[PDB]
């Protein structure tokens, strides 16, 4: 059998078990907007109900594809060709299962991405019985993964995640390139989560596909990045996501997504699709976490907050004590990093969300200041 | 990763040279032709606020009490809390609970009937099982079985009552005899339950009555998947759920958590009213009631087991009668060879009764022309 290790809710309510809070302060644990849908999303969910007797498409409808295809061109100025974008049911199930579906056929498989994490990627690795390379993000060489000689030669699946949970590390277009070298000069598979590639604060942060028109890559070979609407549109109801690259691997992987059952309604499709189209929703959301960032950077002092995410990997003498300790006595809930990671990567750091609006944040954001500083 | 040609496939390639010189009807979608209930639809665009909240795993305790209450009105048996799963549908589990069960078995090896639904296959494949096939016929009474060595051997049986395409339906004694060899055998078996609310008088029996008949009131071994996609001409909603066995469903809930079969609480909320309701599932059972006794009108002396919406037809070759009928009359028919392996089915179609019964009348009497003239 697989092992099932707890989730980081679970470590946090049971370093928290045993206290009862002095006062009342706000949750920045969880990762997960606290806004309301916008209405026209919710209007074409509406207007789309009498769809329900369609058993829908594992492709989902061309017209949401389109406009997912329309958002990449918008966005990040690539004109992606049909058979270079799926679109699937979130994020989440994408990371899980595409790894079992590229290296379905390899012995003893090796799959590399960043330490910490979002708990997934090692999900994904056990599932496909993969030995999992962790590439640590700590401050020593500023957050920046990398994988030796020997390893580059060993390594069948490399996971990127930029912008990065929890640390907020974005990669250069530079950085980006020389990964998508490697990833061709040693033939494994390069992915990026890109879920957090509308959630930044002052200039748009790079696709890994961008790399790939400047590496002389044009036509993505090996490469591939994953999307999602959920923090974009504060609609994660909605379910909806992609995957955009390589078309030789999409192709094959549009034949085993025939027998997994990840559909969603033609109504559902529709009100993503209305969501995909527009922007100005979005950037209403962008503001206010770009805001959330500027009011965390004044506050936190001698701090580096990068500006993209939603995050702020605080450096703390022990993340699980200051956890604590600011829980017992402000009710503010925080995750120590150590949740997030192995080999005792983020023991010095708890992870804020700030996920409400940027008023709502400055008492606790000044608040948790006090504790850290000397 | 190798991937066989579904059905419609081979139907389309089947049929790519003929035009149709007249229109006529599709009668092989296995899918209901109906409106769904406003009702349903009506909870959806009540709940559209909720598209804000991330969907869990395990979906809402008002869906899961929906279909707990469901199960006892329809098979009077109380299921525990731990004893019913919410799936996202039942394909996806008939694809992802084999791996989940069998993950680190070795040789693993599953049986299922022939002809059947092509997932069974999928799912095997998947994990890298050994099939062995149940074939039903007019011989065996369309009665699946192992022989002694087989049911040794085997480590999860898959049936299908009533099945799709025969119609076959395992009385409460033959559902016993399969639990005792379950048991017996140690093997864990698992009914596709998806046509339990399409019959046309008396109601087919769970395989899990069987288990409180036999003594095995924990279900141990036994499983049931369910889906509302065809009881309620919903099957947008993707909902569905499996029960049985909770020392299996506990850690299959484990495993569920990375998979991301998530829905819309908006979405669960329109499940929820569909399951509590038994008014508009009678409807359409009425109509599916009286379209299998026009057909035992119209195919004389042709058995049609009063279970499922399908006719399982005897003709001379399936895939030339389809042809023949698609060229003449532009009716489009199935060939049963597309579901079955080792040539079971070759002198099958099935047909799909699929709408409301007066669009059903010509078509059925045109196609018994064909057979009355060869």
């Amino acid at each position: 059998g697989m092992t099932f290790e707890p989730y980081p809710f679970e470590r946090l309510r049971a370093l928290l078990k045993e206290i009862t809070p002095k006062k009342r302060g706000l949750d920045l644990g969880i990762g997960e907007p606290q806004f309301e849908t916008p209405k026209f999303i919710q209007d074409a969910l509406k207007n789309h109900t009498h769809s329900l007797n369609i058993y829908p498409k594992s492709a989902f409808e061309e017209s949401l594809r389109a406009a997912q295809r329309g958002f990449f061109k918008r966005r990040f100025k690539i004109e992606l060709k049909e058979n270079e974008l799926i679109s699937t049911l979130g994020s989440r199930e994408v990371l899980f299962n595409f790894p079992s579906f590229v290296l379905f056929d390899y012995q003893n498989p090796t799959i590399a991405y960043p330490n910490p994490f979002y708990q997934i990627y090692e999900g994904a690795a056990k599932f496909i019985k993969a030995k999992s390379l962790l590439m640590p993000l700590t401050k020593e060489n500023d957050f920046t993964p990398s994988l030796n000689e020997k390893e580059l030669q060993e390594v069948d699946l490399v996971i990127l995640n930029s912008p990065n949970n929890p640390t907020g590390r974005t990669l250069s277009l530079e950085e980006l390139i020389s990964w998508v070298k490697l990833a061709l000069k040693h033939d494994f598979i390069l992915i990026n989560d890109e879920c957090y590639s509308e959630i930044y604060e002052n200039t748009p942060p790079p696709s890994l596909l961008e790399a790939c028109m400047l590496a002389g890559n044009e036509a993505f070979k090996n490469v591939l990045v994953i999307h999602s609407l959920s923090k974009r549109s504060s609609a994660p109801g909605l379910r909806s996501g992609f995957i955009a690259g390589d078309s030789r691997l999409l192709e094959k992987y549009k034949a085993f997504r025939a027998y997994l059952g990840y559909t969603s309604a033609n109504a559902i499709q529709k009100a993503s699709e209305a969501a995909w189209l527009d922007d100005r929703h979005a950037e209403f959301f962008r503001n206010i976490y770009a805001n959330n960032l500027k009011l965390a950077r004044k506050i936190f002092k001698n701090t580096l907050i990068y500006p993209y995410s939603f995050y702020v990997y605080l450096p703390v003498q022990n993340g699980e004590n200051f956890a604590k300790t600011l829980y017992q006595n402000e009710g503010i809930i925080t995750l120590p990093a150590l949740y997030l990671g192995r080999n005792r990567i983020g023991a010095d750091y708890v992870r804020l969300a700030l996920v409400y609006d940027t008023p709502l944040l400055e008492k606790p954001l000044e608040i948790i200041e006090t504790y850290r500083e000397n």
